[PDB]
């Protein structure tokens, strides 16, 4: 394989989040400088939203009209619920930058376009991605991910039909073991069509999964092991999360 694994360690969470944010600003500018646009997939969770606040601090460096935004997963709950990933991203960053709404592609909410139809909502997002993957090869420039201690990424949990999905780009998860139970999630084939996949991971509880995933486990057991970019996979980790490497 010619897809390299990059591990960048920082001393703690604050240092990690600041560094990941800076890296993302530089990545967006490079993509724009090389191809005239950038396509980024956002994630939820503490570190994933935290790095967006750092991006905001440097937002003036980027022409946001050339940036296209997707999400790797979303809680299928009402639009204004605090559990929404898109809502947190908007407050951290998106509400504060001049990015055209047609460039920002949030997954549906349960009081949204599709009503409470989780399956229909995931299918709608999958049709959206299909247009993407046919204009741009590969699809995304950077897919950001958080990872849980059991190795889950997006809403792909161990042993599930979602992590086993080899065809559909997006599926509904109606039974997440972490609340809330209903999520919309990109599958591994979608994650894998990114130039780079970046997992930003902090804490001692994540150390076993980091080591298993870097070491190349079966993704059905450790979903993060299948979260690999076409050009590189970048682990932005703190020292605690790196302790089993």
């Amino acid at each position: 394989a010619m897809s390299d694994t990059v591990i960048e360690r920082h001393a703690d969470t604050a240092a990690l989040v600041a560094a990941a944010g800076d890296r993302l600003v530089d990545a967006i500018s490079s993509a724009i400088g090389e191809r005239g646009q950038a396509t980024i997939v956002l994630t939820g969770g503490g570190t994933g939203i935290g790095l967006l606040k750092r991006v905001r601090e440097r937002s003036g460096e980027i022409d946001w009209s050339k940036v296209h935004i997707y999400w790797g997963d979303e809680r299928f709950v009402p639009q204004d619920d605090d559990e929404r990933n898109d809502k947190q991203a908007r407050e951290a960053l998106l509400d504060h930058i001049g990015i055209p709404p047609v460039n920002v592609h949030a997954m549906a909410a349960s009081d949204g376009e599709f009503g409470d139809d989780l399956e229909a909502a995931a299918a709608g997002y999958a049709q959206l991605l299909s247009a993407d993957f046919d204009s741009s090869v590969p699809g995304f420039d950077v897919h950001l991910l958080g990872m849980g201690g059991e190795g889950h990424v997006n809403s792909l949990f161990p042993d599930t039909d979602a992590v086993r999905e080899t065809e559909r780009l997006v599926v509904g998860v109606s039974d997440s073991p972490k609340p809330p139970p209903r999520r919309i999630t990109l599958t591994l084939p979608a994650v894998q069509n990114s130039r780079e996949v970046w997992l930003v991971v902090s804490g001692e509880a994540k150390a076993d999964a980091v080591a298993a995933a870097v070491g190349g486990a079966d993704p059905v057991d450790i979903p993060a092991a299948g979260a690999v970019g076409r050009e590189r996979t970048v682990w932005l980790v703190d020292e605690a999360a790196a302790a089993k490497l």
